[PDB]
């Protein structure tokens, strides 16, 4: 059955490419200074943080603050293009409408937070869609409970980078996370799961025949998710801390992915 | 290598039966009214509690399953020493591993003495049921939601064994020195428990996966709510 594993493989890769405008190879290739097209505009001080919010466009009162909802519409943003590529998971749609719900409710966290990995070296983060760069020394330097909630962010990062892993392989990663079986409140778990054993096979493959000289690459993934979930519970913490931000209607958008 | 691979797995398990005195399949033999073992008192409620130990109840029970990892840390450790390699990295890095490592293995060794019901105590000669624990009041709750999930994936001791090792030997620690040499033991774990899963589960669908993806659920138990203060000092 090597043959519908490859197949399985290029058209996640192939549906990833069209729900996700910016790419891994495209983070890289601005993050390294590695070619032609264009240096961001880096946000490292104050004065740059506001002349960045002219000539760059941000669709999105105070500074720390105004980086809050910043990542907070962009994260929104990213989950309407998780909720895109799900569809074109094979088995996906036809699954129970409640169950596909609970799927993305738990499961676009932990694929923001992969994703957010590409975007970041251990210097920054490309934001507003690679056009720019805030700096990481920029981040700690930030208020109270600004001071962190990114760093450990990049902390997985840099850990999570050095997998090297490119957009085939991660398009096949991130399908293994939506469809995962623990999901609290899940009704029907078994095409949930003979969904999921087909996307670790395939996973399973496209390491082997991606990164031949790297031995247990599909374990050292499998346990990145054990770091992913970790993330994932101190940032839902650290938003309750962010209930001491108005809308509200934008309270009202912006509170979930949902 | 499919020869070293078996040779360290079966390593494994011999050091595994010598370190712990009470192995999953004792406990099954006990749990199920298997005829080797000797069926356990169980405890209920409250006088079969006090009929049982021959100042309150629950910081009394909590004080009982805190020395229960006690001896357990003492166990785990013995082990740890026999995985070839751990003895061998820096003195510090070995703290941190067992420091981090071990509440984990605890917890995937407290699947082998529970069931639906209830958990096993003093080496299988007890049994407490779920609901006095659930009449105290919630510090068992996750332990025996995740042991009714590991059950499942019906591994015996010499899975388990293996399992335990790969744990104690992960690169992702916090404050590790010396990351390297811990990744390169735990990558022959990984593939001497996937030989392990292959020749004793020849039909179990995927278990690889299905089993290091059962170690999320092993992290977040862990985040739970004095030798094991000076465990959690920092977590
Ligand atoms: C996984 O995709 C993303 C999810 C959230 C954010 C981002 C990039 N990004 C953005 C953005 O709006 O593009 C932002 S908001 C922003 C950036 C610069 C100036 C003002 C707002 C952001 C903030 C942090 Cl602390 C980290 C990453 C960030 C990408
Ligand atoms: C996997 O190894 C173990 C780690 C901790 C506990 C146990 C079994 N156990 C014990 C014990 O003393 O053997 C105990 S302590 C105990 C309970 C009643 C009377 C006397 C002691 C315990 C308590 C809970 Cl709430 C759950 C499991 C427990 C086993």
């Amino acid at each position: 059955e090597s043959a519908d594993l490859r197949a399985l493989a290029k058209h996640l890769y192939d549906s990833y490419i069209k729900s996700f405008p910016l790419t891994k190879a495209k983070a890289r290739a601005i993050l390294t200074g590695k070619t032609t097209d264009k240096s961001p505009f880096v946000i490292y001080d104050m004065n740059s943080l506001m002349m960045g919010e002219d000539k760059i466009k941000f669709k999105h009162k105070e500074v720390a603050i105004r980086i809050f909802q910043g990542c907070q519409f962009r994260s929104v943003e990213a989950v309407q293009e998780i909720t895109e590529y799900a569809k074109s998971i094979p088995g996906f749609v036809n699954l129970d409408l409640n169950d596909q719900v609970t799927l993305l409710k738990y499961g676009v966290h932990e694929i923001i937070y992969t994703m957010l990995a590409s975007l970041m070296n251990k210097d920054g983060v490309l934001i507003s869609e690679g056009q720019g760069f805030m700096t990481r020394e920029f981040l700690k330097s930030l208020r109270k409970p600004f001071g962190d909630f990114m760093e450990p962010k990049f902390e997985f990062a840099v850990k999570f980078n050095a997998l090297e892993l490119d957009d085939s392989d991660l398009a096949i990663f991130i399908a293994v996370i939506i469809l995962s079986g623990d999901r609290p409140g899940l009704l029907n778990v078994k095409p949930i799961e003979d969904i999921q054993d087909n996307l670790l096979q395939a996973l399973e493959l496209q390491l082997k025949l991606n990164h031949p000289e790297s031995s247990q690459l599909f374990a050292k993934l499998l346990q990145k998710m054990t770091d992913l979930r970790q993330i994932v519970t101190e940032h839902v913490q650290l938003l309750q801390v962010i209930k001491k931000s108005l809308h509200p209607l934008l309270q009202e958008i912006y509170k979930d992915l949902y």
